[PDB]
């Protein structure tokens, strides 16, 4: 039985590498267990948070760099603009970096690569999982077979049921399924027509988000379905579809689907983030609404709070109340901050009431006329900081 002095990450999502990352730099002892939607924006506090891990130059020059997102009717038509600019004396990061999350992923793999304290366990999935006072013991599975694995700290990032989450007895509350989405990824030159890199469409049938991927030119789009349908007649109707979500209502010729995916999520969040020795952060802790919840996973300050909290555990002998604060307050920014608005920016974008949506439309034009009540908008994303 290996024995691990030191943490062990379930998951090689960011949240988890990042993790990883902060704790080997501080010299702790880390192995993660890495096995086979994403997110893909981050916001001025995010990009803050990843210059501290020493990210922040090596993802500004992957990253789809975007100073402003938009607001739409569905026939294409500006609503509003909000400027990241009007924040250039508030932070040093005035602007929203686009990149897909294997992008990311990859950039933060060659900085671990560099700490011999750190090792990468590709494809180890957790079967079984228990502790006791002392450690957490794990059963785990690999292409070498069945092993057994036993560590001080473990800190789970997956979002999976199958994964620890499920396997330690949390409660999980506030659980509720999404409609049926699709998510495509497609190559059209959506700037070319106006667009912005980050675009939220309201409507209340073609509404969707469409942001862009990578630096191939690569865009997702995520819209509605009908539920009934099967997946064959999903790929079906989107040439239909796509007449109305992309601008200039292009013919199937003028753009190149690359995936189509239809798919379902549970929003939810454990009521507590730690049970013991075992740690939960980012999807393996909460889920906001897909739709509304571009930004706001907060799984890079969740990764930067929970590392820095191991930390003085290990390090510093720190009692483990550090590990209860990071849990109340992370789990505040989600049920105070980033769920609710993920919730209203959902409800406004598929708004059908008429009177309703004029009253919404009226908003969010005022928004973006005047810059000092955008300025007051934007400046609400430094609430995924939470208290600390």
């Amino acid at each position: 039985m290996e024995t691990i002095e030191g943490v062990v990450v379930v998951g090689g999502g960011p949240v988890g590498l990042l993790t990883a990352l902060k704790l080997g730099k501080a010299g702790v002892r880390v192995v993660v267990l890495e096995s086979e939607p994403r997110a893909v924006a981050y916001m001025p506090p995010t990009a803050a948070a990843l210059d501290r891990f020493g990210l922040l130059d090596d993802i500004r020059k992957r990253a789809v760099w975007c100073p402003d997102f938009a607001y739409r009717h569905g026939n294409g038509e500006l609503i509003a603009k909000m400027d990241w600019a009007v924040l250039a004396q508030d932070t040093d990061y005035p602007y929203m970096l686009l990149l897909a999350q294997n992008h990311v992923s990859n950039v933060i793999v060659e900085h671990l690569r560099k700490l011999p304290n750190v090792e990468i366990r590709w494809n180890h999935k957790v079967e079984e999982i228990d502790q006791d006072d002392d450690y957490v013991t794990m059963e785990t599975s690999g292409p070498a077979g069945k092993a057994s694995l036993r560590a001080k700290w473990v800190a789970a990032t997956d979002g999976a049921r199958s994964t620890v989450r499920g396997k330690i007895g949390l409660t999980f509350d506030g659980i509720t399924w999404s409609e049926r989405l699709v998510a495509t990824n497609v190559f059209y030159d959506f700037s070319l027509h106006g667009y912005s890199r980050a675009n939220f469409v309201h409507d209340p049938v073609d509404w969707a988000v469409v942001v862009q991927l990578d630096k191939t030119g690569l865009w997702r789009v995520c819209y509605g379905e009908d539920p009934d349908i099967s997946e064959a007649e999903v790929r079906r109707r989107l040439p239909e579809r796509f007449k109305r979500l992309l601008p200039g209502a292009p013919t199937p010729d003028q753009y190149r689907v690359d995936y189509l995916n239809p798919y379902r999520v549970h929003q939810r969040c454990a009521a507590e983030f730690r049970r013991g020795r075992v740690i939960l952060a980012g999807d393996a802790a909460h889920a906001t609404n897909p739709m509304g919840g571009l930004g706001l996973s907060g799984g890079v300050l969740d990764a930067e709070h929970l590392a820095e909290a191991l930390i003085a555990v290990i390090k510093e002998g720190a009692s483990t109340k550090v590990l209860d604060e990071y849990s109340v307050d992370r789990r505040k920014v989600f049920l105070e901050f980033t769920s609710p608005t993920a919730t209203a920016n959902f409800t406004w974008m598929k708004e059908s009431d008429p009177a309703q949506r004029a009253r919404d439309n009226a908003m969010f034009d005022h928004a973006g006329k005047d810059l000092k009540v955008m300025r007051e908008i934007l400046l609400d994303f430094e609430k995924l900081n939470g208290r600390r």
